[PDB]
């Protein structure tokens, strides 16, 4: 009955965590489809892969899927000619994508482009009618000198704006998740996430009926999971001790 395992790539796989390269070869050795997730506004399904390669995982490229993709799945089902407020590197994961007379606000971290000017157009596209995509609402983030301005706050300001709301395509959003099973054809309720972060990983997959696994690696907290409700389907100490369960109980 199960039949996709969606797999958080950073902090579930690497800070690489022992064991890791093995229990995936080990889930391999089953039929069930993995995929490898991520929310980024940044960077591509090459370098990702190339990070993962480099860490000695068996991964190939078809099986990464990120916040861009779902973006770039949303884009294609509403067949829009995106403006993209993304950052530069962001672009070849939209390459073929339509832009020129657009009728459509994606929008991501993208600090060149949140100046006054660029955010009105992108205004007078939602008033017209335009769908606006949200890679997702964090409202900050740490870089190397402090917090700063993530997409959220300029997310906000357009809907604000024009008494509109986002569509986010970002993990905890049940669009992450419907998009990111896609390829398997599968209902979700036939789908475990494994991740490190019981709000965005776990209680994401969970609220759309998936299983989701709580890994003690990367970002976890002790008690972690006893923030979200239900609470994960299980917690556990690593990537290979998910694995093994998934191999006992689920296949
Ligand atoms: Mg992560």
């Amino acid at each position: 009955a199960l039949k996709a395992v969606l797999v958080d790539l950073n902090g579930t796989l690497h800070i690489a965590v022992p064991g890791a390269q093995e229990a995936l070869k080990r889930l391999r050795a089953t039929s069930v489809m993995v995929r490898f997730v991520t929310n980024t506004t940044k960077e591509t399904k090459k370098d990702l892969l190339e990070r993962l390669k480099k860490l000695e995982f068996e991964i190939s490229e078809d099986e990464i899927f990120t916040s861009l993709t779902a973006a770039r799945n949303l884009i294609e089902q509403k067949q829009v000619r995106p403006m993209l407020l993304l950052d530069d590197r962001a672009l070849p994961e939209f390459t073929g994508v339509q832009t020129q007379d657009p009728n459509a606000v994606v929008i991501g971290l993208a600090p060149e482009h949140f100046h006054y000017q660029l955010l009105n157009q992108a205004f007078r596209l939602l008033l017209d009618g335009a769908p606006l995509i949200a890679i997702h609402k964090a409202r900050y983030y740490k870089r190397k000198d402090g917090l700063a301005l993530g997409p959220g706050p300029f997310v906000t300001a357009l809907e604000y704006a024009t008494d509109t709301k986002a569509m986010v395509v970002g993990k905890p959003e049940k669009t992450f998740f419907l998009e990111a099973l896609r390829d398997a054809d599968c209902a979700p309720e036939e789908a475990v996430m494994i991740g490190d972060d019981c709000r965005d990983d776990v209680d994401g997959a969970q609220n759309i009926g998936m299983l989701g696994i709580l890994v003690k690696t990367g970002k976890y907290k002790a008690a972690d999971e006893e923030k979200i409700n239900p609470p994960p389907y299980l917690t556990c100490e690593s990537f290979p001790h998910a694995v093994d369960h998934i191999l006992q109980h689920l296949l």
